[PDB]
């Protein structure tokens, strides 16, 4: 299948070379598979969800999305014109109030949820969580990620907006997730991304469009773009039989177009999520 027209973004996970503009992919499109979004919530009824979208747990006193950062992430994973994997299904976990702030025990809770949650859904092939979030180093935050993983999810976890090494920020800095950097049109390390040893993969993270609350649309930048690529990515792979939860990580970094990028500090990697595609 093509996308013609795309964002930037899909148009690049599906290129050897930036400044294309259409998105190649299978039609399979990451049907069979699931992807909890642990953000702000997600406005199930926009449109472009198509009715593959559900709030499934709040932590505050409402499950809807007042803030739109956790819409517009959902909509990089799976919307129709938007998203990495336009078959998937979403499943809204709402830890971030709607200024996008939580504590820590709310997320550590998130997580522990999706972890038992997943149990109760039909995800025959397979489960992803995508987490756009994360602040200072805490090792109960680190070993929530680590024990989600463990269960049989491919954690996707944003690498933050410091310019700094992700190593002093959590969850970014657990080693068993997948830690994700970002990038821009240009194939530039985008200004904000986080680096250093424990990022696994970049994608692309500077002014992507995505859904947003009220039924419409908006650019925005940030690792927090660049990790549901990624975790779109994971359910695509998954949903072909290419990888696993525990291995999808490894695979796409294995399969990723290789140095790429430029503004990559030395000990960082160079690579860029890439969904190999071939008519
Ligand atoms: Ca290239
Ligand atoms: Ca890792």
């Amino acid at each position: 299948a093509a996308q013609t027209n795309a964002p930037w973004g899909l148009a690049r996970i599906s290129s050897t070379s930036p400044g294309t503009s259409t998105y190649y992919y299978d039609e399979s499109a990451g049907q069979g598979s699931c992807v909890y979004v642990i953000d702000t919530g997600i406005e199930a009824s926009h449109p472009e969800f198509e009715g593959r979208a559900q709030m499934v747990k709040t932590y505050y006193y409402s499950s809807r999305d007042g803030n739109g950062h956790g819409t517009h992430c959902a909509g990089t994973v799976g919307s129709r014109t938007y998203g990495v994997a336009k078959k998937t299904q979403l499943f809204g976990v709402k830890v971030l109030d709607d200024n996008g702030s939580g504590q820590y025990s709310t997320i550590i809770a998130g997580m522990d949820f999706v972890a038992s949650d997943k149990n109760n859904r039909n995800c025959p092939k397979g489960v992803v969580a995508s987490l756009s979030l994360g602040g200072g180093y805490s090792s109960s935050v680190n070993s929530a990620a680590a024990r989600l993983q463990s269960s049989g999810v491919m954690v996707a976890v944003a690498a933050g907006n410091n310019n700094a090494d992700a190593r002093n920020y959590s969850p970014a800095s657990e080693p068993s997730v997948c830690t994700v950097g970002a990038s821009d049109r240009y194939d530039r390390r985008s200004s904000f991304s986080n680096y250093g040893s424990v990022l696994d993969i970049f994608g692309p993270g500077t002014s992507i469009l995505s859904t947003w609350i009220g039924g419409s649309t908006r650019s925005i930048s940030g690792t927090s773009m660049a990790t549901p690529h990624v975790a779109g990515l994971a359910a695509y792979l998954m949903t072909l039989g290419k990888t696993t939860a525990a291995s999808a990580c490894r695979y796409i970094a294995d399969t990723a177009n290789k140095g790429d990028l430029s503004n990559i500090p030395f000990g960082t990697v160079n690579l860029l999520a890439y969904n190999n595609y071939q008519a």
